[PDB]
């Protein structure tokens, strides 16, 4: 059984990027409004973190704030040709942080929305963390049978410089589909119920409940696949409609990904079965991503209990 | 029978908005590879509208370039101050135009995506137009029984302005639901499809069939509907899940339309059924518009032949 300590800080981010509108919508209902929220004995804070993008509707001013948050950024001293979002991480970094210290807070949940079909999404940065996997397996069995997916991230460089890392519990909270700059009602309920169940979750834990052994399913991501190009690096074909709107769902290497306009089909390649997610992602086209390949893999936590 | 000359000259717009990807991407592929857009007896000039917000794939970077092509903003001089869009119609106006003279173009078709559930649209700016009425017929007969709606936007303060204003008979096609900056392998079929049987259209009214007289049905505009907003004007109610996606369908004054996220239902209101069009377009949020309303009607054409 793993011992730990209980949660006293949470924060809910906001419009990390200004175009994804579901996390600006609650969390700016959240200050005005925190009762949804409030659980006793939790200190919850809902915070905006990129006000300039969310009032200007766009991803980002100079680059994305998700990028920011590791050690380099935090610490480089301004200069003139800096991206604001650096200045920003810092700002963040000095409410909510600072990131590695102590007094960073112990929960934090950023809010995010992607145009993939990728329904209710808990992102998931340690592999080996019993309270997170808990925590999931709770929101899981909360939300059934609505699909729940677990997206995991073991390499350093995709985790280390997002905005939820300066927590000691870092969540992200990603649902899609949904076009940036719209606030679909159903995207709305469900990352509210997400969240209602994460916050019940952590307050049960608080109050001393003691939590059997579970296990959970995860993608674990692989590596990133990028559109066809032409000579002049715009994009030469477009996810197949067989891959269109099917992320999760098992390709196998003769499977269609990509299809051109003349009617050419590209197959996935390679020799293994694997998971696609962020199938066309809007944000994603200048990242060079057309979708993740991931690997499906099972993690067990022991049991847990407040100390 | 309405005679009419022969249509010799036709332009394709694509990237009138910057980040509408369907238009940009298949213009982009027939300035290089053109047979797709070929036809006996026409000049077809595919064109890129706003290559500067195609470039940031943005909507627009000064204005909105569909907004800019009425009479006093292209016979302004030019200078510094002169937002980008505004020298580009003029551009535009000289390549194509100019409006209201004998030598514009016969034909433009103006390329648009849309976040809402619309399915393949065709816009029609004047009811008494025999000629559109009988392309916009053939369009639907070809595609039948998939959907092809008509919408008419048939107000001055409406039409007045747009890009494709500067053409003697202006065609919107307009294809929807796609995420701005995705683009989509279904969208991408459909617009492609609503272009062949234009262009087929054009050639065999040169080439002298003779159409006889025809009805069609359309969409009417009556009014824009705003979002509830609060003091600050910021939205205080989203579009009610019941009305998300269901564009086109009879909505009734008790029908529900938007919802606040304390759960208050905001209904219809007002005395007649109304069709909903645009519901939950992303570039409207900032036009004020959730939705527009609409009423059905049915136009008749006269039989038309070439000269
Ligand atoms: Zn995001
Ligand atoms: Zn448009």
């Amino acid at each position: 059984c793993v011992a730990e300590e209980p949660i006293k800080k949470i924060a809910i981010f906001g419009g990390t990027h200004g175009n994804e509108l579901t996390g600006v919508f609650l969390v700016t209902h959240w200050l005005k409004n925190g009762a949804e929220v409030h659980r006793a004995g939790l200190e919850v804070k809902p915070f905006i973190t990129n006000p300039r993008a969310v009032e200007k509707c766009t991803r980002y001013i100079d680059c994305d704030l998700n990028r920011v948050f590791d050690l380099e950024n935090l610490s480089k001293e301004m200069s003139e040709d800096l991206p604001y979002e650096v200045r920003r991480a810092q700002e963040i970094n000095h409410l909510f942080g600072p990131k590695n210290s102590d007094d960073a807070y112990d929960v934090v949940f950023d809010l995010h929305n992607t145009t993939s079909n990728m329904g209710c999404t808990l992102i998931l940065g340690d592999s080996g963390n019993d309270f997170l996997i808990q925590m999931f397996h709770y929101i899981k069995t909360c939300m059934a049978p609505l699909p729940c997916s677990v997206y995991l991230i073991e390499h350093p460089s995709l985790k280390y410089a997002t905005t939820r890392s300066i927590a000691k519990y870092p969540v992200g909270i990603e649902v899609g589909p949904q076009p940036h700059g719209v606030l679909r009602a159903d995207i709305l309920d469900q990352m509210r119920r997400m969240l209602k169940h994460a916050l019940d979750f952590i307050q049960r834990f608080n109050e001393g409940k003691e939590f059997p052994p579970c296990a959970i399913d995860v993608y674990k991501i692989m590596e990133k696949v990028d559109y066809p190009r032409n000579e002049s690096g715009d994009v030469a074909a477009v996810i197949h409609p067989n891959l269109q709107d099917q992320d999760w769902k098992p390709l196998h290497p003769g499977d269609p990904v990509f299809v051109s306009l003349d009617g050419k089909v590209i197959p996935l390649g390679g020799d293994c079965t694997v998971y696609p997610v962020f199938v066309n992602e809007a944000a994603y086209y200048e990242k060079k991503e057309a979708f993740a390949k991931t690997t499906k893999l099972t993690l067990n936590a022991k049991s847990i209990r407040s100390t």
